[PDB]
């Protein structure tokens, strides 16, 4: 902690970090034990910097306890954090000071113009008085050759006054048009002081996000940010909580170029794109889908980026050319990392005799300052040694629930309502162009006022430019309004398909977490997309159906069926029911008219952890000790509060207890104020079976699936596998077909028979 504090104190010395009005909180969160008791603003900032680094250690520890993959936290992470904190602080102060100077000049120019029109209106009155004097003098002289010249001079003044009064009206319109701009710029100038105070806190959070939260997923990224934010609140360090980190670390123009480079429209993807720009250590990209790899190539296409791999024999030649010529390089298969990159990643360069030399292998290469390298991998499950983790910054392109919901909502919209999807896609493009035009017009309006020397009214072209920029802004603003209302009608169409997208995200994340129960249950995002594509388009049920509501219900029903059929074909039969139960829960959460059943399912899964005393559990006649203990545990639920009385009062309970199939005739032993739904009855019977006859729990579980997903939901798994249909249609040539078999079974013999039937040489 002392080492971290000293490094932060030394590096942030050049930073301002000075706040004479800073108030020390009563409970100062102290991380450095030797921190002065009355700390200053700078010492509080460095203390927060040390705290941020340590929270990554506990975050890794928490992930380790949950069996989660972790990356080593090294002092190079701390160095990157303070490097980013210094760079962001200087950039934010420079931009906001420049913005304040621009606004003050623009406000000053308007105020001077307001003074100019006041005096120029006064000049108009004097000129009118001069015209009256000249006209009266000319009339008096005429009423008594030279008089023709006198009236000619008066006519010239009349034209000059006409130009002046035309300048009065035209300028007054310009000030009226610029009234809104003056009001907005004045408000921003008032908020300038507020923005100054929060630079230190905002930059600390932004720098920590780039340096640390790259590898973690969305939930952990939010957890780290909140923990950092709370510490700053307890330390009385000002920071803004209204702006998003994606908007604070990047501008709108850069974000538009990112989506043009095939970057997915997501907050996590935007954060990952920010890290790929402001990185200090060379990034290591983790994207199983490969979309980040395409985004990197598109972003650096103009700079002649090259794709290579560690396995390629030409990697050394490609790396040498990139270092020598300063070209961007993208290296894949980083799980086979070549230690030849160690000096390059560590930036160990020698500046001798005017040459920047990098020692690659046994050769010294002139390193160009424009060189940049990106490491990529398609395996999210890969381990990395601690030295590699210190040399690179991780940029994990995980899939979030919100991102998948948007993808599935767009996919069903394109399949079901192609006219709405193309109308929506065009509207997004139009709004993106309109907002870009507004920024250019606002920037041009501000830049034009600053560059004028003298006054606006002195030169006519400035008045023309200001009016043209304002009228174009109004036309674009009206276009923005009209696209929004057309956007609103598009949303109403997509609201109907919204529940389907939620089910798709829930289904896939169930598949993703299926790896916890068995190592073999590895499913990629593309596997789910093939299921979704097959349901949406290759749906026999949607053969001649024309109603949109009927087609949506068919798609929702077939989405669960096809997902089970494909996944369970590569699962052990003992795990088939487990996947079906969770699929039923997903359908239950999206069913209209069904209670949450959270309490019932809570006791179904963790009902055995209830603490029971020896004297608390009575001895009910006809029930075994473990059976009696289950009844007491089941008695905690309100619906089973009087379960013991009902069991004792039932003389036929002994017949049901030893019955061959008790799950089919479960007695009504629960009390409800209203008639429960058939699903609700199944859950209560499921709880009763678990308490009394645990051997029949699996049989009752299948009945529960039949209540939700239908009787024939799992019936397809009892038929022999149809390899002809799946291989011919549902299997792409690029996708290998895995014959996984339990010991004692060999699936190759099916393959020759399958090939023989199709007359395909193998």
């Amino acid at each position: 902690t002392e080492a971290l504090y000293q490094v932060g104190k030394e590096f942030t010395s050049k930073m301002d970090l000075e706040k004479p009005n800073y108030i020390v909180p009563d409970y100062m969160p102290v991380v450095y034990d030797k921190l002065p008791q009355p700390p200053s603003h700078r010492e509080a900032i460095v203390n927060s910097c040390v705290f941020v680094h340590q929270t990554l250690h506990q975050a890794n520890a928490r992930l380790a306890k949950r069996g989660g993959r972790t990356m080593a936290i090294t002092p190079r992470h701390y160095l990157d954090f303070i490097n980013h904190y210094a760079n962001l602080f200087h950039e934010k102060r420079s931009e906001l000071e420049e913005q304040q100077m621009h606004l003050n000049v623009g406000l000053r120019k308007i105020k001077e113009t307001v003074d100019q029109v006041e005096e120029l209106r006064r000049d108009l009155r004097i000129k009118s008085q001069e015209l009256e004097v000249k006209n009266a003098a000319a009339n008096d002289k005429l009423k008594k050759e030279e008089y023709a010249v006198l009236i000619s001079e008066a006519q010239a003044i009349k034209a000059d006054l006409a130009a002046v009064e035309a300048k009065v009206n035209r300028s007054t319109a310009l000030l009226k048009s610029l009234s809104a701009e003056r009001e907005r710029w004045e408000k921003t100038s008032e908020t300038f002081k507020n923005q100054m105070s929060t630079i230190a806190g905002d930059c600390l959070l932004s720098a920590a996000f780039i340096a640390y939260a790259g590898y973690f997923d969305q939930q952990m990224r939010q957890n780290l940010f909140t923990t950092w934010s709370h510490h700053l609140q307890q330390a009385n360090i000002q920071f803004r909580t209204d702006i998003a980190r994606t908007e604070y670390l990047s501008n709108a123009d850069e974000r538009l170029r990112w989506q043009a480079s095939s970057l997915p429209a997501d907050d996590l993807c935007t954060e990952n794109a920010i890290m790929l720009k402001r990185f200090n250590r060379y990034p290591l990209i983790i994207d199983p889908s490969g979309q980040a790899t395409e985004f990197i190539m598109n972003e650096y296409k103009d700079r002649k980026i090259t794709r290579t791999s560690f396995l390629d024999d030409a990697f050394r030649k490609n790396l040498e050319s990139a270092l020598r010529f300063g070209n961007p390089l993208l290296v894949q298969d980083v799980e086979s990392y070549d230690p030849v990159l160690n000096p390059v990643l560590n930036r160990e360069v020698r500046r001798t005799g005017g040459r920047v030399l990098i020692t690659l292998g046994d050769q010294d290469i002139d390193l160009s300052p424009s060189f940049v390298i990106f490491l990529s991998t398609r395996d999210p499950t890969v381990e990395f040694p601690p030295d590699l983790c210190s040399r690179v910054t991780f940029v994990n392109f995980t899939v979030t629930r919100s991102s998948l919901q948007s993808q599935c909502l767009n996919e069903v919209l394109k399949a079901e309502r192609p006219d709405v999807d193309e109308k929506r896609s065009d509207l997004l493009k139009l709004q993106g162009e309109f907002q870009l035009r507004l920024r250019q017009l606002e920037k041009s309006l501000l830049q034009a006022l600053n560059e004028v020397k003298g006054r606006i009214l002195d030169d006519d072209t400035i008045i023309t430019t200001l009016e043209n920029l304002k009228r174009e802004a109004a036309e674009v603003t009206r276009k923005v309004e009209e696209t929004d209302i057309v956007m609103q009608e598009v949303e109403t169409v997509s609201q109907q398909y919204l529940p389907l997208s939620t089910a798709c995200s829930s289904i896939y994340f169930t598949m993703e977490s299926l790896k916890q129960i068995h190592f073999l249950y590895q499913y990629s995002l593309q596997f789910f997309l093939d299921i979704y594509h097959n349901v949406l388009y290759e749906n026999p049920n949607l053969k001649g159906v024309t109603d949109h509501t009927q087609r949506l219900s068919i798609i929702t029903k077939d989405l669960f069926q096809v997902a089970f059929n494909r996944v369970a074909r590569g699962m052990l039969h003992q795990d088939h029911i487990t996947f079906a139960m969770l699929l039923a829960r997903i359908k239950l959460k999206g069913t209209v008219g069904e209670p949450t059943y959270d309490a019932e399912f809570q006791h179904f899964l963790r009902g055995n952890e209830i603490v029971l005393s020896a004297g608390s559990t009575p001895r009910i006649q006809g029930l075994t000790v473990e059976q009696a203990e289950a009844v007491v545990r089941l008695s905690c639920l309100p619906a089973f509060k009087d379960l013991i009385a009902k069991v004792q009062a039932d003389e036929q309970f002994g017949i049901w207890l030893d019955s061959s199939s008790p799950e089919q005739t479960v007695p009504y032993l629960w009390s409800e104020e209203t008639p429960a739904t058939p699903i609700g009855q199944a859950i209560h019977r499921l709880l009763l079976i678990q308490a009394f006859r645990p051997d029949r729990l699996l049989a009752m579980a299948h009945m529960f699936v039949s209540t939700n997903l239908g009787e024939s939901f799992m019936s397809i798994m009892e038929q022999p596998l149809d390899l002809t249909h799946i291989v011919g249609t549902e299997v792409k040539p690029n996708t290998p077909v895995l014959m996984c078999s339990v010991p004692g079974y060999d699936a190759s013999g099916h393959v020759e028979d399958l090939a023989a039937e199709q007359n395909t040489q193998i």
